[PDB]
């Protein structure tokens, strides 16, 4: 019976091996609720070279692909004096929440929401839009509108193909160092509107412990990207956020050249940095819905939620998995009977 | 061994608790079949206030947002004389079934299908299109075309942004009191065509007994919405369908004002009314496919089925769940050995 | 206890019955990887009758819907002399792989890829594009561009609505006898771009043994379609590929008329031919993404991959299914205790 004992030991070993993690997408189900978890929208030009504004500014002022401090035009260009040159859309941010429709009144609106959160990014400056309040799905017309009624419409060198990144709530790193890579470019010559199908994949938490890694992940990855930028690029002269920590260094091409080089190197970091995962990651399937609205606004990005049926793929954990692999002891006993 | 007996009793209690329902999406699989379950299409203007036709009629005839019977223009406006004022698209309904293509003959058509089913709705009048026959998927060009070759093209105050609601088969309530809320607005200035990805979520039937609640649900919710409209709005003077039951009441602003108010109140009814669920609910993922067809038709809504791979998410029931939770008695016995 | 023994025998019988196949979509999970499995693109006009080029050629040269050899215009029209008349887009095929973007350099390109693979098809001639190398997902701008910078732009009778079939790798039959049926028609008057969401459904392998039926399936179905074309159409006079096997027969209307008739008959073959399934079938959800690019190219089909999150629905096999149905012997023993 030693043979059967060994085979049963192997069966229990497979049991224990499966015990770790074993996340199965138990419920990819289409749940419809009035409550809506709006994506965190970053409205930013994709990159300095791609963006027409930065390229034109550097070409008429400086030389080459930015960098070099633009010393020839002026020796007073600080690091922020060029990084904030990324100003594209801000100071008039509206997260207008068109909640739904109704026969008696209809045209439900909520102008006061989420303010212009100005966040610096590899593009230089973006308008992150926090989810101040979940929205109400009273109809297919559940579209959160991001509007920047800019002065004069900003028709002089208007950004033609600004980028729109729908990232999860409270993620500085995604909005600051991944908006030109993991974001959807959007023309704004017309009032473009995109449906955002929701895939709330709540992964499990085991052997990859997120421990509700929904807010920690953000700061961890942000500081880690900045730390790699500091480390691989051997330049500590750049201003370390607060001025009274190390001397200012903006004129030397260090700040632009080497920092951009390192940030590009650390663009692929999910492999470089690990142990962190948004256990409540929500994916925004961006689709093109035709919009019928003569929106004269400079940018009126209508993030539509025409699908209350969130395809929530909750990556449940099968606790019964361990129970069943232990029940395998029953078949153990049935061999023992043999 | 009383401790082990109690723990095993708890295990069996969890077994019984999981026994109820426990619906897991066993098969979200992409099945391709020639047979196609066409959506029930309602082509209706979203709401009286939103629709240009009703607003213009009331503005030039009556006052305010409809209501008040439009007495000033004429005292003979019955309840139906204004509700049927919703006539937008009807009397020339075609459910043309472009089944597919073929090299020898190609251009497969089926003009005779589903007729103009005129159904009254909160919008006032809509054309529900029953699924008379399942369609054949002989190619990606499997588009059911809803065509209303209206007299004179209806170019006078033509409805610019009519609403299209794809609801499940044989649902009066969805087509009569949820077309302006749970429907997709569609411009008709151009021959718009939408892909309808199919998600046939056949939920289970336990503790929420639908008992093939595919046709009952319809009448139940319809009569319940009408019943709430009658109850909360304390007005029995309105005509109760058949004339010879209670006296006609249309001139008093009751019919419009209070009935619209109550219908708006009961707009969110899935929470108010329960115990009913379409066990065979099919979700229509509406997506924008570019159409290349100079369709001069007033409305030529092409509900495309370019994806034979229906994403059927059959919410199977794990009968083996009970069997396994009973097998837990095997691990019970293995503790008993300890 | 004979009753319990019989019930347990029935339980084991259900066990064995479930043993066969029982494929559950264990993981429909959204995996993001730099590596991209590009679809095999066939850029072909849908059908001879539908295509404007073939219809115009036959109308001005011959009579009727092709067929009849076009003898009146010229008696030298061989079978290939008309089949290759399907030349629409070829000799300048580029599978340009726009891998991604980057802040330091950006605009990553790879012009050398996959060449003009000229494959004959029911349409007559198509450009199959093999996946020479998996692509890198360094940003949402991961679009494989199929470009045919044709001489003179091919503006004379330019194919307005060419068909684009995204079929799995190394499938001759799909690209040769199912491009006008299982393919998406695409206008080329503008630089159309389609998102290709990936659904890599790796079915199981049991009782439908594919045995990694990823390359065999191709040749099997191709030769079987050709074999049915030969069999049902009683005409062996047509050239059997290699000339020195049977005499050439192209002038008689046999080649066109009867062969097209039979090929149409065998259009629905998945029911006719069985035992073959792509165990690694990948489905391309074709969606419309608006493109901002003034591509003067005649055809610049941008198969975008803006969704690194491949919805891989791996149809795993539950080996633990057999183990649990055997554990049912534990509940067998618990009845025996009763």
């Amino acid at each position: 019976v030693v043979f059967c004992f060994g085979i049963s030991a192997h069966q229990i070993a497979m049991h224990v091996l499966d015990y770790l993690s074993e996340p199965v997408a138990v419920r990819i189900d289409f749940v419809a609720q009035n409550e809506l978890r709006i994506p965190e929208i970053t409205v930013c030009p994709r990159i300095f070279q791609q963006n027409t504004i930065f390229t034109d500014m550097v070409e008429k002022q400086g030389i080459d692909k930015m960098k070099f401090l633009d010393l020839i035009d002026r020796p007073e260009y600080d690091i922020m004096a060029v990084w904030n040159l990324s100003r594209i859309f801000s100071d008039n941010v509206s997260c207008s929440a068109h909640e739904g429709s109704s026969i008696i009144s209809g045209s439900y609106v909520d102008p006061n929401m989420s303010q212009p959160h100005l966040v610096y990014t590899t593009s230089g400056q973006c308008i992150n839009i926090p989810a101040s309040r979940p929205l109400i799905y009273r109809g297919v017309n559940t579209f959160v509108r991001i509007t920047d009624s800019q002065p004069r419409n900003l028709d002089e060198v208007r950004p033609e193909a600004i980028q729109i990144y729908f990232h999860e709530h409270h993620h500085a790193h995604l909005s600051r160092y991944l908006t030109g890579l993991r974001g959807y470019i959007v023309p704004i010559a017309n009032p473009f509107a995109f449906s955002i199908r929701f895939t709330q994949i709540n992964y499990a938490n085991k052997t990859d412990s997120p421990c509700v890694d929904s807010e920690e992940y953000a700061a961890c990855v942000e500081d880690f990207i900045e730390q790699r930028i500091y480390e691989k690029a051997q330049v500590q002269c750049r201003l370390p956020y607060m001025r009274p920590k190390l001397p200012l260094c903006s004129t030397p091409t260090d700040a632009r050249k080497i920092f951009v080089a390192t940030d590009d190197v650390i663009q692929n970091f999910e492999k470089e940095s690990s142990c962190k995962r948004k256990c409540e990651e929500t994916l925004y399937i961006v689709e093109f819905m035709h919009l019928f609205e003569r929106s004269n606004i400079s940018i009126d990005m209508s993030v539509y939620f025409a699908y209350n049926y969130i395809q929530v793929a909750t990556e449940y954990l099968t606790y019964t998995l361990r129970g069943l692999l232990s029940d395998i002891g029953g078949v153990l006993g049935l061999f023992l009977g043999i």
